[PDB]
DNA sequence: GCGATCAGG
DNA sequence: GCTGATCGCA
């Protein structure tokens, strides 16, 4: 059953054909400055395995890799491209990425390796990576014979699977989504990750010192009020102190014990002074452990930069995710946590951070897809959407909208943007499910077009089995037919929400591609560093700010043309914190 | 390893 | 509502 192939000791001309399935294996999960353990090539002439030290030192092979006219089919090309960038080698001509193809066909399958993608087309002549490399403290690279056969089988699977995957994408009207959006985006993300973001470690360390002192003060105060010392970080130990020793009311319980989440503590604060201190401790501890110590752990000592990895094939909405570190959830709401952003600085002297964000892109997308007259008019007038929503649902003039009314209208809009249930809204506003439902009812009366859309999209999901986005991304919802109210309800809200969130994801991805093309045409040194769902973060020479102030918003606003305009806000400064 | 927690959009 | 990082405890 063994698969034939040549275990080459040298690179030959037949290995450099203009079309091939290529495997440049990086076993380490985090591929930054990571080892390439082997290379496999499959083309019209045969199957070949090459030792990295050999292939990567060969001028012809390196030239072949960087030749845009020599087309390669791969799985997770970004991983290979980045690992190669760290070695000063350019990878060009990737015309098909099986990971991205599988992801577009069905994001819910969780395809994470060639074997998983192959199984989608009943191809099983390849082993899962985990079976070959193991996992955890057991994860390691097998002897050459085992490694070589695995890489060749993966290349062979890619070679065989390109056509059927492209055929199905074509049927789904997703061929352009792969070739014109996701694949070009993959290269841009590779550049962003490789560039990394500079961190002011001295500043971070100084902050940690301060928090350490503040944590010590609050920590001691907590034992003072509790009358004893315990592990505040232990929900179990803390639960004992709060609900047994101090006799605080049990307003909520968890699957295993007493609930001590912030929302619960907030309600208990009036009963005892220890509560506010626990909350403060929680806040400081979160910053210290996750955003100070955690960040410092992944900063590269030599360059002082962090190189995140964007997972482009994970979410069912089309959004990106960020890891090691996660740069999509750096604090900003509270001033104390916001200061963390002062640690993210430009990578060069006299450069600045530039940040541009879409203003309410999700609700604008909803106005467009639902063709709701009221919502479209609101955005055409560039109204404060929360104030407008409050005016409509509570039936009052703009002057009559109170701060509490706007806050609740804003919560309703938040619920619409993320597709939360009436139960979730009730929880967020600390009201009854019935009152939350009444708010939603009033909203649909004010925005009948949105109501019709939500009804129609649910019916469409049930009829076709999936829902789609502006650029044809797809999400299957098998649970839409469940006879279980909760399971079905969740699916219906995803049917409602995915076209909204997913289309917003499509738009910013296209904006990134359009922006990089524009930056190159204008020969600006400015470059993308991060994407945080509805915002783009760049760095550039201070002398390019004025040009970026006009260029970036324009490109982002013109990425697509909707029934309502798109609006982009922007700021720049010496640190990410200052780009506000 | 996994629940409980909390950060962002 | 989701994804990722932390912690404590299995
Ligand atoms: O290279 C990213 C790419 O690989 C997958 C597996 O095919 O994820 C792996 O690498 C990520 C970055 O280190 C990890 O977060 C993840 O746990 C690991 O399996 C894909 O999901 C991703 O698109
Ligand atoms: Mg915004």
């Amino acid at each position: 059953a063994k698969m034939a192939f040549t275990l080459a000791d040298r690179v030959t001309e037949e290995m450099l054909a203009d079309k091939a399935a290529l495997v440049v294996e990086v076993v380490e999960e985090n591929y930054h400055d990571a080892p390439i353990v082997g290379i496999a090539v499959v083309n019209e002439h045969g199957r070949f395995f090459l030792r990295p030290e050999t292939a990567l030192a060969d001028p012809q092979f390196v030239a072949w890799l960087g030749d845009e006219t020599k087309k390669k089919s791969m799985f997770d090309s970004k991983r290979a491209a980045v690992a190669l960038k760290w070695k000063g080698i350019e990878l060009c001509g990737v015309s098909f990425d099986l990971l991205l193809a599988a992801y577009l066909l069905d994001p819910a399958q969780g395809v994470d390796d060639v074997a998983a993608a192959a199984k989608m087309k009943q191809y099983e002549a390849v082993r899962p990576d985990e079976a070959v490399y193991g996992k955890g403290a057991k994860r390691a690279v097998p002897d050459e014979p085992v490694l070589a056969e695995h890489l060749v089988r993966k290349a062979a699977a890619i070679w065989e699977l390109e056509r059927p995957f492209l055929d199905e994408l074509r049927r789904n009207e997703q061929d352009r989504l792969l070739v014109e959006l996701e694949q070009p985006l993959s290269s841009i993300l590779a550049e962003m990750e490789f560039a990394g973001v500079k961190v002011d470690t001295k500043r971070l360390e100084q902050m940690g010192k301060e928090l350490a002192e503040q944590l010590g003060t609050v920590e001691q105060r907590i034992y003072e009020l509790a009358g004893q010392e315990f592990n505040i970080n232990s929900p179990k130990q803390l639960g004992v102190i709060l609900f047994e020793k101090l006799q605080l009311p049990v307003l909520k319980k968890t699957k295993t014990g007493y609930s001590t989440s912030a929302d619960v503590l907030e309600k208990l604060a009036p009963y005892h002074e220890i509560v506010e201190n626990i909350l403060h401790y929680r806040q400081l501890g979160k910053l210290q452990s996750t955003y100070i110590e955690g960040l410092l752990k992944v900063v590269r000592p030599d360059t002082k930069k962090v190189h995140t990895i964007f997972n482009q094939a994970l979410t069912q909405t089309g959004r990106l995710s960020s890891t090691e570190p996660n740069l999509q959830n750096i604090p900003i709401r509270l001033e104390e946590g916001r200061k963390i952003r002062q640690a993210f600085v430009p990578s060069e002297s006299d450069w600045l951070i530039f940040a541009a964000d879409y203003s309410q892109i999700e609700l604008r997308v909803l106005a467009h897809i639902a063709e709701d007259d009221n919502l479209m008019e609101a955005f055409r007038r560039d109204l404060d959407i929360h104030t407008k929503t409050a005016m409509d649902i509570f039936q009052v003039s703009e002057d009559e909208v109170t701060p509490n009314m706007r806050r609740q209208a804003k919560a309703v809009n938040f619920g619409i943007v993320y597709g939360i249930s009436d139960y979730g809204l009730a929880q967020n506003l600390n009201i009854s499910r019935k009152e939350a439902a009444e708010f939603i009812e009033r909203y649909f009366e004010s925005f009948p077009g949105v109501k019709r859309y939500m009804e129609n999209i649910v019916q469409e999901a049930k009829q076709k089995g999936y829902v789609t986005t502006l650029l044809h991304r797809r999400r299957y919802l098998p649970d839409i037919t469940s006879r279980n109210f909760n399971v079905r309800s969740f699916a219906e809200r995803m049917a409602m929400n995915t076209p909204i969130q997913g289309s917003a994801a499509d738009i910013i991805k296209k904006a990134m591609i359009d922006l990089n093309a524009r930056l190159k045409e204008e020969r600006l040194q400015a470059h993308l560093l991060l994407q945080v769902h509805d915002e783009l973060i760049l760095e550039a020479p201070k002398e390019e700010m004025e040009r970026l102030c006009r260029l970036v918003p324009e490109v982002m606003e013109q990425a697509v043309t909707l029934r309502v305009p798109l609006k982009v806000d922007y700021h720049y400064g010496s640190t990410w914190y200052d780009a506000k």
